[PDB]
């Protein structure tokens, strides 16, 4: 049951005025492609808050990567799902090395040393790399059953240029005439159920490749792309959500740089 929204005052959407004229804002399977200017965050915040939405954010920090946790968590506190319930899950081999980061109310962090726990604790799972930092708003506009993010190095590339696994012997194989986008494995998510279905499929496909003596060109990312090709994501995030300013600068097509690589 979804309760009614309250009275809200905002600019009337204009049917005869395109949102963005420089980019594709919806996929051929009618999934929104999230760019700045396509959403009214006030309306979305209302919708998700009325549902008491809890977002889980998972990150793996192994070896030297534990050094990136402080900046990652501190910036997440400033830009990630602010106003909503957030549960951070830090998977690490160095529990005592996790920094003591001050969290806002309604946000918690669990350290798992390296399940069904996710199903009873959060509504959505967001899986990202730790050697990153939030620089701008990353909110409920990304929440949906299953989402992938456009890799910043291929959003303007033709499918034949995509670095998909091209060997038929691999379960992640995608021929030159197939493919919608090249998604980056550093930022994906969705409902707990869909994320677990994805990781389960990826894990099984990789086990098969291993038994066949083959390793996908870009490992898990290759399998993620194969999965999202056959199971279309319900939302696709623009490169605003996964950028590298040092390597790619700041193109006009990006009104905001929200989540970036750490120089
Ligand atoms: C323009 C260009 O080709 N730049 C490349 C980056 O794409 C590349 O980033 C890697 O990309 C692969 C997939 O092709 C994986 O996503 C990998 O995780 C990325 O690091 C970098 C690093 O190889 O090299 C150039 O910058
Ligand atoms: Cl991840
Ligand atoms: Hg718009
Ligand atoms: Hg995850
Ligand atoms: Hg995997
Ligand atoms: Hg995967």
């Amino acid at each position: 049951f979804m309760v009614s929204l309250p009275r809200m005052v905002y600019p009337q959407p204009k049917v005869l005025t395109p949102c963005r004229k420089d980019v594709l804002v919806v996929t051929p399977w009618l999934a929104p492609i999230v760019w700045e200017g396509t959403f009214n965050i006030d309306i979305l915040n209302e919708q998700f808050r009325l549902q008491n939405t809890t977002i889980g954010l998972t990150v793996f920090a192994i070896k030297k990567y534990v050094a990136f946790l402080k900046l990652f968590l501190e910036t997440a506190e400033k830009h990630f799902m602010v106003g909503h319930r957030v549960h951070y899950y830090v998977f690490t081999d160095q529990p005592a090395a996790v920094p003591r980061v001050t969290l806002g109310t309604g946000r918690q962090l669990s350290v798992l040393e390296v399940e069904r726990r996710f199903l009873s604790e959060v509504d959505y799972l967001v899986c990202v790399d730790v050697d990153m930092e939030f620089r701008d708003h990353v909110g409920v506009e990304i929440l949906t059953p299953l989402f992938g993010t456009l890799h910043p190095s291929f959003y303007g590339s033709s499918r034949e240029a995509f670095t998909y696994e091209r060997r038929p012997q691999s379960q992640a194989y995608i021929p030159k005439d197939e493919g919608d986008f090249y998604y980056m494995g550093a930022f994906f998510g969705g409902s707990v159920q869909e994320v677990q279905r994805l990781t389960r499929a990826c894990h099984q496909a990789m086990m098969v490749d291993q038994a066949n003596g083959i390793e996908a060109v870009w490992h898990d990312e290759s399998h993620l792309n194969k999965y999202l090709l056959r199971h279309k994501p319900t939302k696709v995030l623009s490169p605003e959500y996964l950028w590298d300013q040092q390597l790619l600068g700041w193109p006009a097509v990006l009104r905001k740089l929200r989540f970036t690589a750490v120089p």
